[PDB]
């Protein structure tokens, strides 16, 4: 049916997006102006040779949202075109809100996660409120207009996450995945409460994972294998969803927890402020090693590590900014191939 | 913390099984004889130098069971030894009863399965009762003393299985598995009602099977892949059990539905009465082809088909006669996957 009320629309674009739409359809502007009367908003009257006058109202509601009113005037079928265009200027995920509770966190365990998330560019976090019972932080996307509210009840150790599954949610849970248990990781990856990844036979999934990495399996770091097995359980137990692009977190994060492990193992430690950019270059669409440090290594390891970091950064970026199931599983198989190749 | 009442003990062995215990312990027999009165059974009084007289009574109940009474006489610490020996001569599975209902069956869909089941040695099936609503058959293991009650309500098409998960149950469900959908197969493999195989991502299990079967995946018998993926979902969704040796049925049946397909596909059709024995000999627990038919094929096929039939029959035989719990099953399944892959050129 699709509803047009209470939309999180970019306010400053509302007018321009319309003129660039009507000229896009070779219509004619009658009048574009602020709504008459004590209501705030925008009345757009426009039409085209052959039909009637389309009138569209746009109320700016009190909470920052934007309600479209296309059922008015003399031509509604023509206002619904503008309504559908503007409605489709919004990322679909914005129609979902998340409000979930993870268990077992303190200030000294959460503060580094917000710190690491804010080490990203389009991410800032500030302390919002605090009392004896609760400390609440706000994460803001400078690029978009998305905010994410993290409320830590210290008196019980409960971390409450509220907001929208946009860039902020994805960056924060990516930095969070290294700490979560099985049920917490499930809860953040599928955004549903009663997942069933716990009832997965860890032995059969372990046989799977051992099957994928042939000779590299007995040399696997346990901090990588536990997370990959958990993530595989998550992949297996997920119910129907529209977008599974988020279920790659187990592998991606693991790659980090392994790349950091081999990078520093060959004279390239990832310092906390330095990060990864201080070690790699981007030629085209395939990041390579800085030649100063690539010269000391065999070309095999060079190509392996280059493909690894390129994959990591490309997929992380395309998951942070929102570029169904077979595609995800193939990407996961590629990630597993990379992880196996890292081990000689 | 076990109880000794209502045991399905092999009656004619009850006494013999006992003496080879008492002589085994260099104990001494006081008296072994039938109990007084209208009860049938056996009273065993024995002891050894150093202790008191142990008395063990054994009543033969009316339903075929056997109640042991070791809390009698002057010595219980010694009577419980004999009682525990007799109690441990029984396969543990006899202590479970199954009573389940499968959906979607008619008379003509069950009869060929009972015929295929009765093609076995220690398995018989007979029509027990019949009315307008329900026809009930009894499967009997002549070897053991296990019976299985199969009750088909035609008015709704519901097949009820009652009894014990012993040899009869295992043979019947193996000949039945090729027909079942996913949830019926789960119901027979875990013997529980609220299994969770339906909520398994069939796509991830499909990726798993595609990983294991390299080139044989685009060459797969489709009726084999449906059953294999179903069984993989069941394997992944199964709750904790004592014996997982039974969750291997998906691969085994597949091999049959493939061997029969390639056997006949290479000039060796498996007739219904003839079976598979018409093509192989058994030297040393590793079935080989009769040279008569191995000579007509390239040396490649000989070892593959021989190892395939050898593995199938070994595992089926050890499952019909009850020889980590889950790692064991997964390793057996990995070998089965290697075999199924090698069967496809």
């Amino acid at each position: 049916i699709r509803s047009y009320k209470n939309l999180n629309l970019v306010r400053a674009n509302i007018e321009t997006e319309s003129r660039q739409f009507i000229e896009n359809k070779n219509y004619s502007i009658q009048s574009i102006g602020p709504m008459p009367g004590s209501r705030a908003g925008l009345r757009v009257v426009f039409t085209r040779p052959g039909v009637n006058l389309a009138t569209v109202d746009i109320f700016y509601n009190g909470d920052g949202s934007t309600t479209i009113q296309y059922l008015t005037g003399a031509n509604r079928s023509l206002g619904q075109e503008l309504a559908d265009h503007l409605f489709e200027t919004i990322n679909p995920a914005e129609f979902e809100q998340v409000n979930m509770v993870l268990q077992g966190f303190v200030e000294t365990s959460v503060l580094p996660v917000l710190e690491l998330s804010a080490d990203e560019s389009h991410i800032e976090f500030r302390e919002h409120s605090r009392n004896a019972h609760t400390v609440v932080w706000k994460i803001i996307s400078t690029s978009y207009q998305d905010e994410l509210t993290v409320s830590l009840h210290i008196t019980t150790g409960k971390l409450q996450i509220q907001g929208r599954p946009l860039s902020c949610y994805r960056v924060f849970t990516f930095n969070l995945a290294a700490l979560l248990d099985l049920q917490g990781l499930e809860k953040v990856l599928i955004r549903q409460e009663d997942g069933k990844a716990n009832i997965v036979q860890q032995e059969v999934a372990r046989t799977y994972l051992q099957t994928v990495m042939a000779d590299a399996y007995p040399h696997l770091h346990v901090t990588a294998e536990k997370l990959l097995v958990s993530g595989l359980c998550v992949k297996l137990a997920a119910p129907d969803l529209p977008d599974y692009c988020m279920l790659l977190y187990p592998e991606l994060a693991t790659i980090e927890g392994v790349l950091k492990s081999k990078m520093s193992g060959l004279g390239m430690p990832v310092q906390q402020p330095a990060g990864f950019g201080t070690y790699f270059d981007k030629p085209a669409a395939h990041y390579i090693l800085k030649p100063q440090f690539a010269a000391t290594l065999r070309p095999e390891q060079i190509n392996i590590i280059s493909t690894a970091y390129t994959f990591f950064n490309v997929e992380r970026h395309s998951l942070f900014h929102m570029e169904d199931m077979a595609r995800l599983m193939g990407k996961a198989t590629r990630a597993w191939g990379i992880i196996k190749d890292l081990y000689i």
